[PDB]
C-alpha cells in the first residue's frame, strides 16, 4: 500500500520555489479525530547562486513537477501497528519540504523574485483546506518535523493554533513534535573561514536567509529580540519559552547536522574529546526546563519517519512510549511509570547500546 496520496493545493498560488503548486500527501483515517502533520526537513538557500544551485540538484525540494502521486508512510507516518506503535490508526499527512526555507518565508514569486519562498503560508493553507476533509472534527492535531522540518514546528506550532482558534475551531488541540530541529548557535570546534556559508556561519546563512524569504518568526519571540535579530528564533532554546503550544523535542545529544556546523568529524584527541563532551552537556541542560523530550546519546540525525524509530530507548523507554505518555500527561506532569523526560546521561556518542546503526 501507498497510502499517503498527493493534494496539489487548491490555491495554486501558494507555491514551491519555483512557482509549481505546493501540495501535501494525505492518508485518511475516518474513525480517528486524530491529525498528525509532518514538515518534511532538508537544510535551506539563502540568496539567489545558492538556490539555483539547490535548483540543479535537489529539485525536489523546490519545485511539485515531479512529485510521485503517492508515498509510503515510514516511522510515525506508518500505519502498521507493528511499526508506528504511537498513532497508527490516525489521519496522516506529509507536507512536502518546496520552499527552502526553513518553514519561515512568505514571499511570492514575482518579476523581482525568481523563487518563491513559501513556506509558511503553505502550512496555513494546508490546515484550511483539510477542514473539508475531515480536521474540523478533530481532537488533536500534532505538527511534527525533522531536520529543517523540526525547526518549522518551532515557527509554526502556535500560528496555527491561533489561527484554528480564530477560525472556530477551538476543540482542536495543536501540539508539536520537533525532531532534529534543536541546535545551538555554539562556538564551533577549531573554526575556520569555509565557504559552505550555511554550515561555516549559520547565524549568518540564517539572517541572510530571513531578508531574501521575508521570514517570518512567531510574534512573541520576535519583539524580544526584533528588527534585525529574528535569526534568534530558530534556535529551539531561544524560541521554546515563548510558545503557548504543547511541543515534545526530540535530539541527539550529537545530531549529525549540529556537529557539521561545529566542525566536528570522528584517534580524537584532549580538545575534540573535551569539545564533544560538553556539547552533550550543553544540549542536556537546554533541555533541562522541556516537560517532554526525548535526547539519546548518539550520533545520529532524524528519527520520526525512519523505520527502526522504535529501537533507540532511553533507560529502558522507547520513542513511541514517551509520545503516549507525553498524551496522557496532557489529559502537565507524566503519570507513575510513564515517563515523558527521556535524555540520556552518558557523555560520548553511543554510549547508548540501542543507538542507531548507520
Ligand atoms: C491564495 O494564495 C495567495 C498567495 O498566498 C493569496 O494572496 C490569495 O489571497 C489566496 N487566495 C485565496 C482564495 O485564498
Amino acid at each position: 500500500n501507498e497510502d499517503l496520496r498527493l493534494h496539489l493545493l487548491l490555491n495554486t498560488s501558494v507555491t514551491c520555489n519555483d512557482g509549481s503548486p505546493a501540495g501535501y500527501y494525505l492518508k485518511e483515517s475516518r474513525g480517528s479525530r486524530r491529525w498528525l502533520l509532518f514538515l518534511e526537513g532538508g537544510w535551506y538557500c539563502f540568496n539567489r547562486e545558492n538556490c539555483d544551485s539547490r535548483y540543479d540538484t535537489m529539485r525536489r525540494l523546490m519545485s511539485s513537477r515531479d512529485w510521485p502521486r503517492t508515498r509510503t508512510g515510514t516511522g510515525i507516518l506508518s500505519s502498521q501497528p507493528e511499526e508506528n506503535p504511537y498513532w497508527w490508526n490516525a489521519n496522516m499527512v506529509f507536507i512536502p519540504y518546496c520552499s527552502s526555507d526553513v518553514w519561515s518565508g512568505a514571499s511570492s514569486k514575482s518579476e523581482k523574485n525568481e523563487y518563491a519562498f513559501m513556506g509558511a503560508l503553505i502550512i496555513q493553507e494546508v490546515v484550511r483546506e483539510l477542514l473539508g476533509r475531515g480536521l474540523s472534527g478533530a481532537k488533536v492535531l500534532l505538527l511534527a518535523g525533522s531536520s529543517a522540518g523540526g525547526t518549522g514546528v518551532l515557527l509554526n506550532v502556535d500560528r496555527v493554533a491561533e489561527q484554528l482558534e480564530k477560525l472556530g475551531y477551538p476543540a482542536i488541540q495543536v501540539r508539536g513534535l520537533a525532531d532534529s530541529g534543536w541546535f545551538l548557535d555554539n562556538k564551533q570546534y577549531r573554526h575556520t573561514d569555509c565557504v559552505d556559508t550555511i554550515t561555516c556561519a549559520p547565524t549568518e546563512a540564517i539572517r541572510r536567509g530571513i531578508r531574501y524569504w521575508n521570514g517570518v518568526v512567531p510574534e512573541r519571540c520576535r519583539r524580544q529580540f526584533q528588527e534585525g535579530e529574528e535569526w534568534n528564533c530558530f534556535f529551539g532554546y531561544k524560541v521554546y519559552p515563548t510558545l503557548r503550544s504543547p511541543v515534545f523535542v526530540v535530539q541527539w545529544l550529537f545530531d549529525e547536522a549540529q556537529l557539521t556546523v561545529d566542525n566536528v568529524h570522528l584517534p580524537v584527541q584532549e580538545g575534540l574529546r573535551l569539545y564533544i563532551q560538553n556539547l552533550g552537556r550543553e544540549l542536556r541542560h537546554t533541555l533541562k526546563d522541556v516537560p517532554a523530550s526525548f535526547a539519546p546519546a548518539c550520533l545520529s540525525h532524524e528519527i520520526i519517519i525512519r523505520s527502526h524509530w522504535t529501537d533507540v530507548q532511553v533507560k529502558g523507554t522507547s520513542l513511541p512510549r514517551a509520545l503516549h505518555c507525553w498524551d496522557r500527561s496532557l489529559h502537565k506532569t507524566p503519570l507513575k511509570g510513564c515517563p515523558v523526560h527521556l535524555v540520556d546521561s552518558c557523555p560520548w556518542p553511543h554510549c547508548n547500546p540501542s543507538c542507531p546503526t548507520g
